[PDB]
């Protein structure tokens, strides 16, 4: 119904009841509220969305309800300059379906954890085979370890196919509760915590930057495809009375508390270096007693195991 053939930049409070096709460039300033409720399709890959929230103001809100879609093959940039622990924003993308071969980034001022703001991708389906990014513009420090502001992925039940890349670059913390699969897909914790509770976990390699840090609060069956694991990261994995087994001929970590993680690391590591500590993590308000495991030594050079 709304296409957009030009370049084309609207101003102020947005609501999209009308399926929307960009083939050019959309720009929208100066609006605190941005909703499509239908179709928002953004092709071919030279398409871009720009949604620039409204600067200092009170709330902010980026929409995607159940009731739109979301075809993008293109680039749809999120952004947010609103900075400061009074921030409120809802950015939620729960399209039914959600389909994304292009760009998708989220690039937000506030990244901070809140007491109000929320970040959720949860469509019913979720389809990606290109690049989802979360970036920081702001500078903010001394996080009040809340619930808000929490980039959170997925839901309990429903499945992610992460064909592509999604990175994670902003904050303090992030929360995966849907089901990845996918052999091809890859999460790039690059910044901050990656915590998982999901039912599985299925194809996707868990990429790990220095400082960082993946916490899975319940086992999965599977064998959880984690790279990067080195003095610099850790691997966490709630319960009590924790030990650990690292197996070289596979490659696999074994994790028991209370029950049984399996994290395929790679092989070359020596397991004589590593060592586990109990330590306390918050999620979702409630503290968990959890095993951490330090492998205490560099990224083998050679990650692949014998036949």
């Amino acid at each position: 119904s709304l296409d957009i053939l030009t370049p084309t930049t609207l101003t102020g409070d947005q609501t999209f009841n009308e399926d929307v096709s960009v083939v050019s460039s959309l720009t929208l300033n100066d609006g605190s509220q941005y909703l499509f409720n239908n179709l928002l399709q953004i092709a071919p890959s030279s398409a871009s969305v720009t949604a620039n929230a409204l600067a200092a103001v009170s709330v902010f809100t980026f929409s995607l309800p159940p009731s739109s879609s979301l075809s993008n093959s293109g680039t749809l940039i999120i952004s947010n300059s609103n900075t400061g622990p009074s921030t409120e924003q809802h950015i939620v993308i729960t399209p039914n379906v959600m389909a994304n071969t292009g760009t998708i980034t989220l690039s937000l001022a506030h990244t901070n954890t809140d007491s109000s703001s929320t970040l959720i991708i949860d469509p019913v389906t979720f389809y990606n085979t290109g690049t989802i990014n979360y970036e920081s513009i702001g500078s903010e420090t001394n996080d009040p370890s809340l619930t808000g502001n929490i980039l959170s992925i997925g839901s309990s039940g429903r499945t992610l196919q992460n064909l592509g890349t999604i990175n994670l670059n902003a904050a303090n913390s992030y929360y995966l509760l849907g089901t990845i699969t996918e052999n091809s897909g890859s999460i790039n914790v690059q910044k901050g915590f990656l915590y998982v509770n999901a039912l599985d976990f299925i194809g996707n390699t868990i990429n790990l930057s220095t400082t960082t840090a993946l916490a899975f609060i319940s086992p999965v069956s599977q064998v959880v495809r984690v790279r990067g694991v080195f003095f610099g990261n850790i691997i966490a994995s709630v319960g009590s009375s924790g030990t650990f087994s690292y197996n070289t001929q596979t490659g696999i970590l074994t994790v028991t508390t209370n029950g049984v993680y399996s994290y395929d690391i790679g092989c070359g590591y020596n397991p004589a270096l590593m060592s586990g500590q109990q330590e306390t993590l918050s999620f979702q308000g409630n503290l968990y007693d959890t095993f951490l495991v330090l492998v205490n030594q560099p990224i083998p050079s050679d990650l692949t195991c014998a036949a």
